[PDB]
């Protein structure tokens, strides 16, 4: 699945005013009378899987609307079921966390796009002149997108303190005693000079079939002419896989854990790019 | 020296309103002598972003000075260590940052902000200038006497022997250094965890492999305090037979080498100051 991590708000033009949308009381307040939100020929969806994650469905197959809509029991109990079955339509995936999410998408699932209108078309709140807005934070990459990237600068390197290079790094500084238990990790930001392209050495870390790492943040440009944007990527690639047997609530726990490792990023981010955000 | 990184802007509400005070241009605006009280401060520029910044209250010595009228190229030739202009302080603005060194007898930042204040820095209502320490220098021998350290960042230069094994390592096999400016080694202990034995033994390495280290501790017990600690010293050796263009030179050098972890610093400790 295509992966990353958005901040939510909505604000005047130009982001003046930026105020929290409440997405989970908003969702939340949703389940109990649960109907699909009909968007020109597409059918959106939007179901429980526990109490910070949701599944966020779409069609535009009415054989499918109308099995949804006389399967209720079927419709109620999710978490369990297998993700790739999409019983309930093509599947994203929405973790919320105050103003932050994560949103994962299979090929055909709902895009943050569609979440945007969902939100305006189940009766968000807004102001006149006032918009939702979902905000690309970071961007989940996988190793052959790395090896197509047009420009790579900055490339920070983290190491969980169990891995064995963890170990050979602080020695190589002149550590003597390393109690494992003290520390939590090392990063290595590689920054280069200028604006320079150092993807040469960035693709060969990541690429190292002994990896040295248990996280790789990168700042990079797609193509040429795209914006600097940082983009993350996990050694156990766990959400880049094809689904497969995972149940909605496995997805959901490897979100809730991706946002963890992720999370200091995250709001470093969110407070960059986005600023304040009332609440 | 006394010396550090420090974010300036003018604060107010609650301190959540922060506006930047230009200080480039407002000091290059500028009549170098502010008298406050019994005492006259004096900021003169030595070369490119660094500004000599001195202090007396020998009132003969200020008559001297105001008829003198020193040429930019007298002041840079000057021994730095002499105070023919005033015990001095040096100042190296970038931007909403500054490097600031004081020797023993020169002006404190609280007499740069007086300085900025009496010469018609426009503040609005309940708006300070605020000069904030980001990261103060210090030395090996202050290390010693440090019984707590915590997060910990180790900058090698590119330049570094260990900058090609730490890539090395990471499995990085085709280097071309000239690509690069540095590596940060960021070492983060367990919550509220005390490394200061990793520390210690990289900080007192006799064959030292880093060019700059700044890391948050405790001096004695009871005080998180961001250090940095400068491969050389320089800056922390005493005034001795060097020049203020020297200084200068120094302050910018030092200043282009953290840049990165002054302005991240910055975003933690102050955030965002509206230009």
């Amino acid at each position: 699945m295509k992966n990353g991590f958005y901040a939510t708000y909505r604000s005047k033009n130009k982001g003046k005013d930026k105020r929290s949308i409440n997405l989970s009381v908003f969702l939340n307040s949703l389940l109990a009378d649960n109907h699909h939100l009909q968007v020109g020929s597409n059918y959106l969806y939007i179901h429980k899987i526990d109490g910070k994650t949701f599944l966020f469905t779409k069609t535009n197959d009415k054989s499918l609307v109308q099995k949804i809509n006389r399967s209720k029991a079927s419709v109620e109990d999710i978490k369990n079921s297998l993700a790739d079955d999409e019983s309930l339509g093509f599947p994203s995936f929405l973790f919320v966390e105050g103003d932050t999410i994560g949103f994962a998408r299979t090929v055909f699932g709902p895009t943050t796009s569609d979440l945007t209108d969902f939100l305006i078309g189940k009766g968000m709140s807004l102001s006149s002149g006032e918009r939702v807005q979902i905000e690309p934070l970071m961007r989940g990459t996988t190793k052959d997108d790395v090896m197509h990237m047009h420009f790579i600068g900055r490339t920070t390197v983290k190491v969980e303190a169990k891995l064995p290079v963890f170990g050979d790094i602080l020695k190589v500084l002149g550590a003597t005693d390393i109690e494992g238990e003290l520390f939590d990790s090392l990063d290595i930001v590689i920054k280069p000079k200028f604006k320079r392209d150092i993807k040469k050495v960035a693709k060969d870390i990541i690429f190292n079939p002994s990896p040295q790492f248990s996280d790789i943040s990168l700042r990079a440009k797609d193509e040429a002419g795209d914006i600097l944007t940082e983009h993350y990527l996990s050694e156990k690639g766990h959400l880049s896989a094809p689904l497969n047997k995972v149940t909605n609530a496995e997805i959901a726990e490897e979100m809730a854990y991706c946002y963890a490792r992720m999370k200091s990023d995250i709001l470093e981010c969110f407070k960059r790019q986005v600023g304040k955000v009332k609440d």
